[PDB]
């Protein structure tokens, strides 16, 4: 595979967003996904809706602002035939009733693949299909506070994770330790944290925050 990708530079990847003050990570990391596998398919880059999806994907095993997974969200659009634009359909960081429109839907897709267990597939996947949905190990102070580097947190955990963000990319830099692989995630706290919004996580160091351990996208 390739030493560095960026599916940011090939148009792929919306501007960075902002769940605010509920859990609707999932919601995030499904839209960022979808995203860019609808402009694999189509060209066009529109930004989707995480409300349609907090309010809507409950019956898939989604709970709104209390939770949810990415893989459900992803089986929500192919079994409602749909998903509306960001635009018509915004995000209002509250669960409320589903209002999906269909004369608004602007994707769709047919399914989603589960890539298997392991860092070195999750860099195939990146390499090969575009951005990722991914679970990382996010809740401890460093996560708040990373600022910029590579980010290593000893006391992650590879099983127990808890936010969904979007993989869209990966490269290396060097560093004083020599632990020189990262992945680019692109998380959904807006731009004022991290890098723009982005953290550059560890790579290749035992599957670290668990960001190999429940990844996926959606087939379009
Ligand atoms: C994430 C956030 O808003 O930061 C939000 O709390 C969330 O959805 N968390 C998920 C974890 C994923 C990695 C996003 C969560 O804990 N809920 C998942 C419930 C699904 C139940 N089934 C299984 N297999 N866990």
């Amino acid at each position: 595979a390739p030493r560095s990708v960026d599916w940011r530079e090939k148009g792929y990847v919306t501007p960075v967003k902002n769940q605010g003050q509920c859990g609707s990570c999932w919601a995030f990391s499904a839209t960022g996904a979808l995203e860019g596998q609808m402009f694999r398919k189509t060209g066009r880059l529109i930004s989707l809706s995480e409300q349609n999806l907090v309010d809507c994907s409950g019956p898939q095993g989604n709970e709104g602002c209390n939770g949810g997974l990415m893989d459900y969200a992803f089986q929500y659009v192919q079994d409602n035939g749909g998903l509306d634009s960001e635009e018509s359909y915004p995000y209002e960081a509250t669960e409320e009733s589903c209002k999906y429109n269909p004369k608004y839907s602007v994707a769709n897709d047919a399914g989603f693949v589960d890539i298997p267990k392991q860092e070195k597939a999750l860099m195939k996947a990146v390499a090969t299909v575009g951005p990722i949905s991914v679970a990382i190990d996010a809740g401890h102070e460093s996560f708040l506070f990373y600022k910029e580097g590579i980010y290593f947190e000893p006391d992650c955990s590879s099983e127990d994770m808890d936010h969904g963000v979007l993989v869209v990319g990966y490269g290396f830099e060097s560093t004083e330790s020599d632990n020189n692989k990262y992945w680019l995630v692109k998380n959904s706290w807006g731009e004022e944290w991290g890098m723009g919004g982005y953290v550059k996580m560890a790579k290749d160091r035992r599957n670290h925050c668990g960001i190999a351990s429940a990844a996926s996208y959606p087939t379009v």
